[PDB]
DNA sequence: TGAGGTAGTAGGTTGTATAGT
RNA sequence: AUACAACCGUUCUACCUC
């Protein structure tokens, strides 16, 4: 069940490396004082830096495709406050093959450098890195937008220079906040220093004159910024009061002179589409490529192709086949049970609106499980009163409530959530200045409902290689040290989520994964009575893949066959077709078990971006791992009329630690596990 | 709070380090 | 909190989609 096809990626194949390159230049560093020993590595990629050359680090020494006289071989450092002193010792060149991934990994380092040093040199061309930006893409009113493309250059295996690229844009506020100021336009919302990159939240404009301003040294605001050299050339203007990087309310002194304003995007929207359609954005990719190899003397570019296979699309079960999960409101749910909703209005109106009523007494009857309706007459207005009305609509079987409410402020929709669920009580929200004729909002609220109510409504009816879908978030961290959560999709049925729950400090990673996948476990045990053949894990590529190592072992010591898999949403680069159009399921196997996976396409005028995944773990046949993971994508029940473009239970946990983020909530305990209040 | 995506940008986190020796 | 380094980037705004 599959296809084949054929596809360019947005890399390029350039010139060999030629025999200079293949012996980049070795240099010894000899440092005053010495010191280290361990940390005797940042101060050489540092060293590296300052020589200001193509020169990386390379062993205890230095790599340099910049001969060593065109180098600033002997100078000083300062690293967090303390000074070196350094010379550097031409020590001959070392041929590098490419075929030893190490020296290859060296290469890479002097191509990328190779990279941003000559475009640096490129003159009617602004360059921030590895992103260049040549043509003007839009410009108004002190403000302008130019277009480029974010590139790499790294060496293949065969020694040749590949180039990535990728059309990117860039807003350039290019004046002063004085004049911003004056042309009338309103004080944006943070401000940045005309000298560095610092940046203050914008607090109010001064009344006061610079020169009064007495400043923690005896100095005032304006000889301050003259005295470090700033106010040469420029103009100081009025007094400004910026707010500190993190936040206070004690807000600091500053000049509308040597301010910046910097503009996000709805600046402009108050005045875009930064958005390609991907043909456009391929053509722009070569001729950016193109232009390159030129101006670099590289080589004219050879876009790499790649063979990729159509994954065959799911079958999603309703009571029978659905497209999608809202058709399942007409057709009937997959697993129905005998099901109890509340009604909780706030717009002070009194009961069910007739054609939600009428909504979900069709699906049910479709289903044949009987449904039974409350209506919650309480208000939160009432104090514990409220909680009291809550508790005995939870002890009559209520398992979810829907809320009628006008537009929520962020606190109280947050309060309110919070609230019913120290009830154990699961909520949807709906928006009140409610049409019948609004069927999208309103049945996608629905599905939502029945969601935290414990509902299936889809299922995929296919068969997989793991019974037991588990994937990881670590929030916004990069270890579950500081804790995570997981959520678990039973081959196409059943949804539970967990938390950490154990405290959120002196944690090992190892340990609180392996809680995650044990609770998860314990859970599938619950439901079916036995523990699953195999598992497929699921993460998100920011932690370290040490972190599993526990979790492993002890699926292997419990006699459970696991695949370990990375998911990453961003730097799978882009992929377009040879010939026709491009389409969902797109499987593109890559180097050492990893592949490229385009999940999700529909009617977006921009390109798509691809996910890459490793197989990092199991054996498993690749093809096979793509496809579960592909399916997985599609059994999302409250999205109703779109697939989301990460496998459901990556997604869920993603939803599920923004929403504890959102609350509390430490210890949910009143909340089944199998209700996903998160949604 | 209806939800899916591509767009930039702020915006954010985590790691090492400061002095001491 | 300072510096440096690495990575991610929901909110928001917009366009749209069903
Ligand atoms: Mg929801």
């Amino acid at each position: 069940h599959l296809g084949k096809t054929e596809v360019f990626l947005n890399r390029f194949a350039l010139r060999p490396l030629n025999p200079e390159e293949l012996r980049p230049w070795r240099l010894e560093v000899v440092l005053d004082p010495p010191p280290g020993r361990e940390e005797v590595y940042p101060l050489l990629a540092q060293v590296a830096r300052r020589a200001g050359g193509v020169t990386v680090r390379m062993g205890d020494g230095l790599a340099s495709w910049s001969p060593p006289e065109v180098l600033v071989l002997e100078g000083t450092l300062a690293r967090m406050g303390q000074t070196y002193a350094y010379r550097l010792y031409p020590k001959g060149r070392r041929p590098l093959d490419p075929k030893d991934p190490g020296e290859r990994s060296v290469l890479s380092a002097l191509a990328r450098r190779l990279l941003q040093e000559r475009l640096r040199r490129l003159e009617g061309v602004w360059v921030e890195g590895l992103a260049v930006y040549r043509r003007e893409h839009a410009r108004g009113p002190g403000w302008r937008v130019l277009g480029g493309a974010v590139l790499d250059l790294w060496v293949s295996d065969s020694g040749a220079f590949l180039l990535e690229v990728d059309p990117a844009y860039r807003i350039l506020c290019e004046m002063s906040l004085e004049a911003w100021l004056a042309q009338g336009h309103p004080l944006p919302k943070r401000v940045r220093n005309a000298y560095d990159r610092r940046t203050w939240e914008l607090l109010r404009l001064g009344e006061e004159d610079p020169k009064e301003l007495p400043l923690p040294g005896g100095l005032s605001l304006l000889d301050y910024h003259a005295s470090k050299g700033r106010l040469q050339g420029r103009e100081g203007g009025r007094v400004a009061w910026v707010a500190d990087p993190k936040d206070p309310r004690k807000p600091i002194p500053h000049l509308t002179g040597l301010l910046v304003p910097v503009l996000t995007l709805e600046d402009l929207h108050e005045e875009l589409a930064l958005s390609l359609p991907w043909e456009e954005r391929r053509r722009r990719t070569r001729e950016i490529a193109s232009w390159i190899g030129r101006r670099l003397g590289l080589g004219t570019p050879e876009a790499v192709r790649a063979q990729a296979y159509r994954l065959s699309i799911p079958k999603l079960m309703g009571r029978r086949a659905v497209s999608k999960p809202a058709d399942a409101l007409r057709v009937g749910f997959y697993r129905a049970q005998e099901t109890a909703l509340a009604l909780l209005r706030l717009d002070g109106a009194q009961g069910w609106p007739e054609f939600l009523r009428r909504a979900l007494l069709r699906a049910f009857g479709a289903s044949g499980a009987s449904l039974r309706l409350h209506t919650l007459h309480a208000h939160p207005s009432q104090g514990l009163a409220f909680r009291e009305a809550l508790r005995k609509a939870k002890e009559e079987g209520v398992q979810a409530v829907l809320v009628l409410t006008p537009p929520m402020a962020w606190e109280d929709r947050n309060r309110l959530k919070a609230l019913l669920l120290r009830e154990g009580l699961p909520s949807q929200i709906l928006n009140v200045p409610l049409r019948e004729e609004e069927r999208h909002r309103w049945e996608n609220a629905l599905l939502g409902l029945l969601a935290k109510a414990g509902l299936q409504v889809v299922a995929l009816s296919g068969a997989y290689p793991a019974e037991l879908a588990v994937g990881f978030d670590a929030g916004g961290r990069e270890s579950f040290r500081f804790g995570g959560a997981a959520c678990a999709v039973g081959d196409g049925g059943h949804l539970l989520w967990t938390l950490p729950e154990a405290q959120a400090g002196e944690r090992i990673p190892q340990e609180v994964v392996w809680d995650l996948l044990e609770e998860t476990l314990w859970a599938f045990r619950r439901k079916a009575g036995r523990l699953p053949s195999r598992v497929l894990l699921l993460r998100n590529g920011r932690v370290p893949q040490d972190e599993f190592a526990l979790a492993l072992e002890a699926l292997a010591r419990e006699g459970i066959a696991y695949d370990l898999v990375s998911v990453r949403k961003s730097g799978g680069g882009r992929v377009y077709p040879v010939q026709g159009r491009l389409a969902d399921g797109l499987y593109v196997p890559l180097e050492d078990k990893t592949f490229l996976l385009l999940t999700v396409h529909r009617d977006f005028r921009g390109t798509p971006r691809p996910l890459k995944l490793v197989h990092e773990a199991g054996d498993t046949p690749l093809e096979a791992l793509a496809h579960q993971i592909f399916h997985l994508t599609r059994l999302y029940p409250a999205s109703g009329f779109a697939f989301p473009r990460l496998p459901a239970p990556l997604h869920l946990a993603d939803r599920l630690v923004k929403e504890v983020g959102r609350l509390g909530i430490r210890h949910l305990k009143e909340v089944d596990r199998e209700k996903l209040f998160f949604v």
